[PDB]
């Protein structure tokens, strides 16, 4: 009729750990009355919070009326009444902590990426599999209504045979001189783990794999478009990270995909990300929220002469309510743990993202295509 | 390059034969320099006009400087220098006129319908086959850009599998009291061949057969909605024809089609006629010139609930104009003219006109006898 | 000033039962402090919710501040304290339960169809009459603002002589493969009572009779456009009911009515149902909520000729009253009928007429002909 689930949460109070997982997922599932099951009964999550410094992570507990928080990680790690672990903090610190929770015997859940390098990521998977714990990693973009729509177009046969994918990602992140940068500055320093390739190509791994087909090889060149940016404190620094990159992918089954990604581009399109899918029987252009289709019978017949082409397309109706994507995946992992509901998004998948990003960086460095060794 | 086509056209004095067949078809073709063939050659029609009264036929011959005319149809048929016959005059004298032209070895083209009854019509199709001449009848609706697009959709697999067809035909024809009727009054008199069933069901035969699958049966009820109407002279008369009719068709391949047709209905739709086609994978709604589509992926998900306004029309997309659309009467002419001169493939033979009469008569019968009526294969 | 009406409610839980009857009718009536009688009294409903599962009925009773609930319909029907019975569940069970309620001495109110069977419906009517209890069936389409407007157009002579009626009903009911069906799966199985003809032709009997004239005869043909669909549990099942249908009706006074109806059509019109009425002096096109009109004087003059906006030639009727929930309104009408002899057309006999036309329609399909609607002796 009603059960209890212990859940320790590291790195909450991001940025977006706070927003997406804390506010929009845990507190959300809390209020609604808990996670559904198979035979009607419900799972109530009992969180216990963990941050960095207790003078800023203080009120959150009763700010949403939960239970416990400590500054020392080992405190919540120890408990056996807490049977699960979540983390949304720093990249380098993550695998070490996953290990500690895996050792501690906790089911695991975390943000992207799971590690800095493939070796580290792969070993974490092996720890989790060996122990026999359940594991999961966030694959949020899949749950964007826009991409949810692409899937529906795929499943329902709209494209006929999918042919090509065009991805256009990003917006102009301000350099910090006249207007404050919208994104944290570590993202623009190579030595602090910054880099649009290892940041985004991590996502495109699962977007491509899941929507259109398994990635087999990539060619990618990055660049540092802007040499100097300004700190969160207004201090200039040498920007060493790739802030733009241009990748082409070959997918299993014959589909080719190209994604331009950049923090240094201005937006003349439907959204901050765009995916165009050209199929033999129609095409789609998806954004974060909406998705436009053009069946082949609606395709106009222009000719070269040295007309609103957008009007030739139609917007998909919203036929379901779209839940927050983070929450939906939180509910799927919980079903996996307590119900043996099948789960695609284990830490293996995180590892694939980091593998792909490394393939990309290697393709840059060696000026050639790079094949994605199966795991 | 320039060959000659000796064509005798009969009903070109009247309203459609003048405007559609002479003007917009033949005169247009002449002014183009003729009908282009696959081999590059052009077939030139040198027409000779008939139409009963001499003082009004040469004036008609003068407007488009046609050099040939008579009032003597029988000698016009005897003249073997002319090889093709066209009729746009009365339906009652048509089958006999067709019979005369066929016997005399003429190729034969004619307006709708081919005859006043199916038995007479079938005789002529057989006669024309017996002699080995090329024969054709007008099927204008099939050339509506709207229905052209329906065909495109069908051919390209848009519908997936076609399921149902809804036709909504007509508009309010003024009774004559305060406004001039749009339409000749013979249409509202049964005793003068008037009647919407045998006027329109004739069309529906081919629209249905060609877009959707062959008609196997028809249940139909007509009615006379307006008892009294006024002449082209403003003279009162009693309406005896049916001016409304509701018909349901069972089609080959398991499709059902229904068509409402009326001269006594006000228009709340895209056009003077409308065909909705529902398939597994998408639907379409076509009028005279335009066609809207809703692929199944774009179908919304409304739920029965008596608040916020929603625009259903907005879930549809207007098909683009990817081709030039020519006058449909002109196109079929050129089509028939190529069938005669270069063996071009041409479906629209008098056999098709007989099918039309077969259906109207079937519909009238189902009305008379309160039941479904199966369309016997010829 | 206050009087307590003990009412057992059976069919609630289902989407339409819960929303229209429980919430929007009874609970609303409760919340206004009961149905206001002619002298000044207010009749308070004290409901008892009935369902085959105790967990799903106790919660529902709770969240609407109710008090009473059970799974034992049989005990609820023999109470004697509760004076009226309402059913909105299965049509297969409806006459049986109706018959208990009647023989237990209770007043009866119910959703349609009242039975699966014309003869079965007729015995139920005859019985309730023998017992002198009050009885009614739901006839909701008539309470649609769209159709209330059409009635006003008739009553006030807008049409002159009505000549014909074109009805368009339906929308695409998702097959379940990639999108979830809007409607319960039973509707698509003949063996479980499904079929658009016997579902909607019931509504059409009262719609046409009241608005336009008595149905004298029908010709109708059904079909099953989609051979397979999916359960509420994602289970593939073989679809055996008619899901589309096309009926022409001859009505008294020389009026012909045609109605297309389908769960497999897409929507290119003003609403999920549309009624055009063509009359001598004007025409109207109604949806659920709105009604457009074109007086004869406003009729334009197109001629046939292979851009004009015909929709623009109509005028949208103003809303001159507030329209309440149609279900709520009939409930109040039934309650007044029960408690102060109010005029009430909407007895089970009307429901029986509804089942008769459905049967006439299916017969018409089966025997391929027009079927006259016999009088009820």
């Amino acid at each position: 009729t009603t059960q209890r689930l212990g859940l320790i949460m590291n790195g909450v109070t991001g940025r977006m750990g706070l927003n997406q997982h804390l506010i929009r997922s845990i507190v959300a599932i809390r209020d609604q009355g808990g996670v559904r099951l198979k035979n009607g009964d419900r799972i109530m999550p009992d969180p216990i919070l963990v941050g960095r410094s207790a003078e800023k992570v203080e009120a959150l507990a009763k700010r949403f009326n939960i239970a416990r928080w400590t500054t020392d990680l080992d405190a919540a790690l120890a408990d056996k009444n807490d049977t699960m672990f979540f983390d949304a903090a720093t990249t380098q610190a993550r695998p070490g902590l996953l290990t500690q929770a895996i050792n501690a015997g906790k089911h695991v859940y975390c943000e992207k990426p799971i590690a800095t390098n493939f070796e580290e990521a792969l070993e974490v998977v092996k720890l989790a599999n060996s122990k026999g714990v359940k594991h999961g990693t966030v694959q949020d973009k899949l749950f964007l209504p826009g991409l949810k729509k692409i899937a529906f177009l795929r499943d329902s046969g709209f494209f006929g045979r999918i042919l090509s994918v065009r991805g256009e990602f990003g917006y102009w992140v301000f350099e910090g001189g006249w207007q404050e940068a919208q994104r944290p500055s570590w993202n623009y320093r190579d030595e602090d783990g910054g880099g649009i390739i290892l940041d985004m190509v991590c996502h495109w791994r699962y977007v491509l794999d899941n929507l259109f087909g398994n990635v087999q090889s990539v060619v990618c060149i990055g660049n540092t478009d802007i040499p100097e940016r300004f700190d969160e404190q207004g201090k200039k620094y040498k920007a060493t990270a790739d802030d733009s990159a241009y990748a082409t992918f070959q997918l299993e089954g014959g589909v080719i995909a190209h994604i331009n990604m950049s923090w240094v581009t201005r937006v003349y399109r439907d959204d901050l990300v765009t995916f165009q899918v050209d199929g033999t029987h129609g095409s789609a252009v998806a954004g974060l929220s909406d998705c436009m289709i053009q069946a082949r019978q609606a395709t106009p017949r222009p000719v070269w002469n040295p007309h609103d082409f957008y009007g030739d397309w139609q917007k998909l109706p919203d036929n379901v309510s779209y839940d927050n994507g983070f929450k939906e995946q939180w509910e799927m992992f919980i079903r996996h743990v307590y119900e043996d509901a099948p789960y695609k998004f284990t830490l293996l998948e995180g590892a694939k993202g980091v593998q792909l990003a490394e393939c990309a960086l290697k393709s840059w460095k060696e000026r050639r295509w790079i094949d994605v060794a199966p795991i």
